[PDB]
């Protein structure tokens, strides 16, 4: 159901033209999940996001994305590779390919490492994900030196969207310990919103 | 997976404010799955599509978008109930529901409702939907009297999507037998163009 879902996704990107002045934004289900244009009343701004998505998916279908050269490109990606057993360090090392592929086709493009957000098995869905939540921080120790030594920026979203006595997301923003409520993408477009204007 | 699903996106629905201006397209997955401000140029087209969805599932999220009164609504709902089991009858039933709530809580709204899209089970795959073919037909005929007896518009994808040889949908817009290629998007596009600007 991932495959033909991300045929589908990735053919109907390849007929929706990209531009200079575009902010996109790039990653899986938890991207796929928002009307980011309607979050932010910015017409640049376009979903990029396919649920179930991994790190080699994005990075096979980059070519639609930076042949346009645009503006910005916020990218979250890594929870699914979480949930089939990758390693931290193997997840680093294809995000450091996706991170390479985009500043050599498109140099002028902004690109935005966002952290890898918690999950929480209180509402025992996901289990593949939410039993990992300990390699969301692991991750994310390694992303942030990451973007430093690539000269790119780093969003820490997991510090707001975490409770600091577990660990894991606040319930407050999921409904099964993996996605966004509403709320969770309000306090999403609060951290981000002076990246994008 | 569909009622936390459902409650996702209902809930970023409620926090995102439609207007006079907005141009809806409502409906399941097949209303979900594409990005619709970008395949027509148009700031004011909106996403309303929920993966899963059923006609009284359209019914109990109206609020939200007939509340803002928008100048159009595009409806494309029903194989989600054919996969249940339910008579075209019924869902003509509960089509007709929902037309009366929005033609009496937004007057000057103008309405839309699509044929259903043909499915086809060549490929294998949601065979709760792809088995039951026929009702497509069934529906779509009770549908067309319907929109003139309400005083709303009537739109045939179903002609141009589907095999006359079979019944069922053209296998080039799909891999699954019930959802779109971006090439299927693509006529679609180019079958409702007219009616949006
Ligand atoms: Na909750
Ligand atoms: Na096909």
């Amino acid at each position: 159901k991932y495959s033909t879902f991300y045929e589908q996704r990735a053919t109907l990107f390849e007929e929706l033209p990209v531009t200079s002045k575009d902010i996109i934004f790039l990653g899986n289900s938890i991207t796929n999940g928002c009307e980011w244009a309607e979050l932010f009343q910015n017409k640049n701004v376009k979903n990029r996001g396919i649920s179930g998505d991994i790190c080699m998916g994005v990075y096979d279908r980059l070519d639609p994305i930076v042949k346009g050269k645009p503006a910005k490109i916020f990218l979250l990606i890594g929870i699914n590779d979480v949930s089939r057993g990758t390693s931290a360090d193997k997840i680093i090392s294809e995000i450091s390919m996706i991170v390479r592929k985009i500043k050599q086709e498109s140099p002028k493009t902004k690109l935005y490492l966002q952290s890898v957000l918690p999950v929480n098995d209180c509402y025992g869905m996901f289990n593949g994900h939410t039993s990992r939540w300990q390699v969301v921080k692991q991750i994310n120790d390694l992303l942030e030196p990451l973007a430093v030594k690539e000269g790119v920026a780093y969003i820490d979203l997991y510090s707001h969207f975490v409770e600091k006595e577990t660990g894991k997301m606040n319930p407050v923003y999921t409904n099964d310990g993996l996605h966004l409520l509403g709320k969770g993408y309000l306090l999403w477009r609060d951290i981000v919103k002076p990246y994008v204007d």
